[PDB]
């Protein structure tokens, strides 16, 4: 019984660890590309001078 | 939604520039244009 609820309650390590590797990934990439798109206003203001 | 209503909204700043600057000339040139009306008639009535 102790197995069976371990099957249930015990998981993947590793597919955990590969979810977590993504969603590291993809976190510096989307502050990233907020950074660069206030730019775009900015540089339109450089237009209007 | 927000885009949807920001397609509607707003103005877009380049067309607006480029009308702005087109008015200002035209509002310099029509100013010279009256000053050189003006000074016709003062012509004729020297020519007078």
């Amino acid at each position: 019984l102790t197995s069976a609820r371990s099957r249930i309650e015990d998981s993947d390590y590793a597919t955990e660890v590969s979810n977590m590797s993504r969603a590291q990934i993809l976190q510096q990439a989307g502050t990233s590309v907020l950074a660069q798109a206030n730019q775009v206003p900015q540089n339109v203001l450089s237009l209007l001078r």
